[PDB]
């Protein structure tokens, strides 16, 4: 079944270009929060902030869109001066971010000074590994790339596809779309713990699809947001859609 599946994804996903990901990822809330926050603020230190709201975006209770939202919101409309203690009292303030507050400080305070270069976005992730303290596949690093590639697209005015040895950002959701598609047979409890058997999965369908995973992870998005919450953007077609619907229960209420 696994294999089967894997061969429909792939020859559904390759019916999307590249360029179709790359124009869809402007509709995303995540790039439009982090474009506001580099239009006030100019690229590094628009792109500074990104990146640590970024490294601290995980145990958020299910309100990543609404923290993305809220960051674009409070930097967008506020001058930034020490850009460290600016954030930190961000973290402090954020209704988002209450669970573990005081590590989510600790974690930005280590990435404070960091200056990501936004030109080599593989050096950067091997810098990001050694400041957090992750292996450089781990969800928050690989989604702080994608983060990184937003601020500077919006920053410059371009187009900038990823590479494609950056795996895709195997959290929670993108382990339950996995299963969803039948891509593998174990659940997706399982997946998260073995995130990188999803991510050799995805790396399969980006290498045959021409999209890179962490574009990938754009597609995920919109289809996860029609089939597990019934949101439909219309940022993906109804063949793409239902590739997220072979088991059962993967439906919207």
């Amino acid at each position: 079944a696994a294999e089967s599946q894997l061969k429909r994804v792939i020859e559904t996903l390759r019916r999307l270009g590249i360029e179709e990901v790359l124009k869809l990822e402007r509709r995303d809330p995540q790039y439009r929060a982090v474009c506001n926050v580099v239009k006030r603020h100019g690229e590094t230190v628009g792109s500074r902030l990104a990146m640590l709201n970024a490294l601290i975006s995980y145990r958020l209770t299910g309100k990543g869109e609404e923290h993305w939202e809220y960051f674009g919101k409070y930097f967008s409309q506020l001058e930034v001066i020490d850009l460290c203690r600016d954030f930190l009292k961000y973290i402090e303030t954020s209704p988002f971010l209450k669970i573990g507050v005081e590590a989510r400080k600790k974690r930005a305070l280590k990435a404070c000074d960091y200056v990501p270069n936004l030109e080599d976005l593989g050096l950067t992730l091997r810098q990001l590994s050694h400041i957090v303290g992750a292996r450089r596949e781990q969800k928050t690093l690989v989604f702080t790339i994608k983060i990184l590639n937003y601020a500077y697209m919006c920053s410059r005015g371009v187009n900038r596809v990823l590479p494609f040895d950056i795996p895709i950002p195997v959290d929670y959701r993108v382990a339950r779309l996995t299963w969803c598609a039948g891509l593998i047979d174990f659940p997706p409890e399982e997946a998260l713990r073995r995130y990188e058997a999803v991510q050799k999965i995805w790396d399969a369908v980006a290498r045959e699809t021409g999209i890179p995973p962490l574009h990938l992870d754009t597609l995920l998005w919109l289809a996860g947001r029609a089939v597990l919450y019934g949101e439909n953007l219309h940022g993906v077609p109804k063949e793409v859609i239902a590739l997220f619907q072979w088991r059962g229960g993967c439906r919207p209420p």
